[PDB]
C-alpha cells in the first residue's frame, strides 16, 4: 500500500515563541497558524528549548510554565512535536533573528575563566556554546558541563510526563554544539566569517591545548604544536601551508591532529546521548542529533571547511559514516540540516558539492542501519527546492508494490513566517507536503506507516573508538534518481 512510502514533514516555529523573559507572547497569534499547518497536512512542529530560557534564574532553577502553555496549545491544534533541547545561544547564525545567551550564571563563570569557550588561535573567545573541554571539568558549582546537560533533559522529562505520555513528543533532538549541532563553531558570522571562507580550527582554549600536548606525547612526539599554519576565516586553502598540495593536513602530524580534532566530537556526541537515553528511558520518544552541511570545499582534495568544522572527511577517508555508526547504539536518527540545495546554485569559486554530500552521509546512514532525516539549511519557497527535497527523501522514488528501499525518516521544514503563508507559497507548499505524504491525505496514526514509536530502550554497549573509525572505509553510495517521480512542478 503507497502509505507505506509517507514521509512526515514538521515545520519549524518561529524563534522566540517563548521570550527571553520565559513568557509565550502571542498564544492566539500562533493558534491562527498552527490551525493553517494542521489544515495542508503538516504532521508536527519543532520548538527549540532554551537552555538560557529555562535554567535562568540559577542551578537547578527551571521555570518550565511558558512552555506548559505552548505544548498544551500544539495538542490542541492537534499536532505532534519534535522539541530540541537547546544548550546554544541564538543570535550570531544565519537567521537567527533574537538574542538568547545561554544561562547567565554560566556566563558569569566565564568571566573568571575565559576557557570555558571555544577559542580560535587569536584567543577570540566564542561564548556561544561550552567547549567539548569542560564536558568533565566539575567547576560550575560543582557539576560538569555534561551534568547540567542530563539534569537538564531530566528535569524536562519529568514536568512534561502528561505530554510525554499522551505521545505529544515525537523526538527529543539533543544540542551538541553550535546551532544545536554536533560540530566546532569555524564559521562564526560574528567574527567576520563570509561564505565560502575556509574557517578556522577551535582547539585552543586551555582544555583542549593541554589534552593535545599530553596526546602528542603518549604519541612519541612530545615537540608537535597545533595547527600554526592555517590560515584564517576566510582564506582560501591553497594560500595556506597546511591545506596546499602535499601541505601540513597529509604529513604524520596533520594526521595526528586532524584525527584527535574529530575524535573529540564523536565522544561529546556520544557521552551526552548516553545521558539522553537514561534521562528519557521507557517514553515514547526517539533521540536525534544534528549534523552540519558543510559543502564548500567539498571538491577539492583538502575538503577544508569540513576538516575545520571537526568532520574529518577526505575522499580516501569518510568522516561521516563514524558518526552514524556512533548512532547506532543509541538507536538515534542522524538528522542532515542541508537537502535542498543543488551544486549549480553555488558560486563556482567555491567548489560545493552539496548534492554529492548529502548522497554520501544518508548512504552512510543507510548502510550502518540507521534512520536518517534532515532540514532544509536555507529559506526556500520554490517548486525546485522542494523537488530536491523530496528527491532526497526517496532517493530511488515510490514503490507502488510495497515500502520504498530507501527512505528518510522524515523532514523538518525551515521555518513557519508569514512569508510562507502567503496565498502563492502556501499553495506550492501544500503540494510540497501532498508530495511527501506520496500523495496520501494526512494520516494521524503513524503505525499505518510504519513509524509507530515504542519505549525507548537503554542504549547498547560502549562501541570502541577503533570500531567507529574502521567506518572511515570508503564505500559507494545508493544509486540516485535524477529527478524525483513525486515532482511538485512549479
Ligand atoms: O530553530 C532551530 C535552529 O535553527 C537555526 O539553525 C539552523 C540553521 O539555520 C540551518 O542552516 C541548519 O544549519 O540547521 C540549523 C539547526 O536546525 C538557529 O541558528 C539555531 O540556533 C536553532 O536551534
Ligand atoms: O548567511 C550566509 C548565506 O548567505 C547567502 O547570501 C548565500 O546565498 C548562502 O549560500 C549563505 O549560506
Ligand atoms: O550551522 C548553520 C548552517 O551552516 C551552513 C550549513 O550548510 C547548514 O547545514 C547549517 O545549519
Amino acid at each position: 500500500n503507497m502509505l507505506l512510502n509517507y514521509v512526515p514533514v514538521y515545520v519549524m516555529l518561529p524563534l522566540g515563541v517563548v521570550n527571553v523573559d520565559n513568557v509565550f507572547e502571542d498564544p492566539d497569534g500562533l493558534k491562527e497558524q498552527l490551525l493553517q499547518l494542521r489544515a495542508a497536512g503538516v504532521d508536527g512542529v519543532t520548538v527549540d528549548v532554551w537552555w538560557g530560557i529555562i535554567e535562568l534564574k540559577g542551578p537547578k532553577q527551571y521555570d518550565w510554565r511558558a512552555y506548559r502553555s505552548l505544548l498544551q496549545l500544539v495538542q490542541e491544534c492537534g499536532l505532534t512535536l519534535q522539541a530540541i533541547m537547546s544548550f546554544h545561544q541564538c543570535g550570531g547564525n544565519v537567521g537567527d533573528i533574537v538574542n538568547i545567551p545561554i544561562p547567565q550564571w554560566v556566563l558569569d563563570i566565564g568571566e573568571s575563566n575565559h576557557d570555558i569557550f571555544y577559542t580560535n588561535r587569536s584567543g577570540t573567545r566564542n561564548k556561544e556554546y561550552l567547549t567539548v573541554g569542560v564536558d568533565n571539568e566539575p567547576i560550575f558549582h560543582g557539576r560538569t558541563a555534561i551534568e547540567i546537560y542530563s539534569d537538564y533533559m531530566k528535569s524536562f522529562r519529568e514536568n512534561m510526563s502528561d505530554f510525554l505520555e499522551s505521545g505529544l513528543i515525537i523526538d527529543i533532538e539533543v544540542g551538541l554544539g553550535p546551532a544545536g549541532e554536533l560540530r566546532y563553531p569555524s564559521y562564526p558570522q560574528s567574527q567576520g566569517w563570509e561564505f565560502p571562507g575556509i574557517g578556522e580550527f577551535q582547539c585552543y582554549d586551555k582544555y583542549l591545548k593541554a589534552d593535545f600536548k599530553a596526546a602528542v606525547a603518549r604519541a612519541g612526539h612530545p615537540e608537535w604544536e597545533l595547527p600554526d599554519d592555517a590560515g584564517k576565516y576566510n582564506d582560501v586553502p591553497e594560500s595556506t601551508g597546511f591545506f596546499k598540495s602535499n601541505g601540513t593536513y597529509v604529513t604524520e602530524k596533520g594526521k595526528f591532529f586532524l584525527t584527535w580534532y574529530s575524535n573529540k566530537l564523536l565522544n561529546h556526541g556520544d557521552q551526552i546521548l548516553d545521558e539522553a537515553n537514561k534521562a528519557f528511558l521507557g517514553c515514547k520518544v526517539k533521540l536525534a542529533i544534528k549534523v552540519s552541511g558543510i559543502h564548500w570545499w567539498y571538491k577539492v582534495e583538502n575538503h577544508a571547511a569540513e576538516l575545520t568544522a571537526g568532520y574529518y572527511n577526505l575522499n580516501d577517508r569518510d568522516g561521516y559514516r563514524p558518526i552514524a555508526r556512533m548512532l547506532s547504539r543509541h538507536h538515534a536518527i542522524l538528522n542532515f540540516t542541508c537537502l535542498e540545495m543543488r551544486d549549480s546554485e553555488q558560486p563556482s569559486d567555491a567548489k560545493s558539492g552539496p548534492q554529492e554530500l548529502v548522497q554520501q552521509v544518508l548512504s552512510g546512514g543507510w548502510r550502518e542501519d540507521i534512520r536518517v532525516a534532515g532540514e532544509n539549511a536555507l529559506p526556500r519557497y520554490d517548486a525546485t527546492a522542494y523537488n530536491q527535497i523530496i528527491l532526497n527523501a526517496r532517493p530511488q522514488g515510490v514503490n507502488n508494490n510495497g515500502p520504498p528501499k530507501l527512505s528518510m525518516f522524515g523532514v523538518t521544514y525551515l521555518r513557519l513566517s508569514d512569508d510562507l503563508l502567503q496565498k502563492s507559497n502556501f499553495n506550492i507548499f501544500k503540494k510540497f507536503v501532498l508530495k511527501m505524504h506520496a500523495d496520501q491525505d494526512y494520516c494521524a496514526n503513524p503505525q499505518k506507516y510504519n513509524h509507530a514509536i515504542t519505549p525507548l530502550k537503554p542504549s547498547a554497549p560502549k562501541i570502541p573508538i577503533e570500531v567507529l573509525l574502521e567506518a572511515t572505509k570508503p564505500t559507494l553510495p545508493f544509486p540516485w534518481l535524477p529527478e524525483t517521480d513525486m515532482k511538485v512542478d512549479g
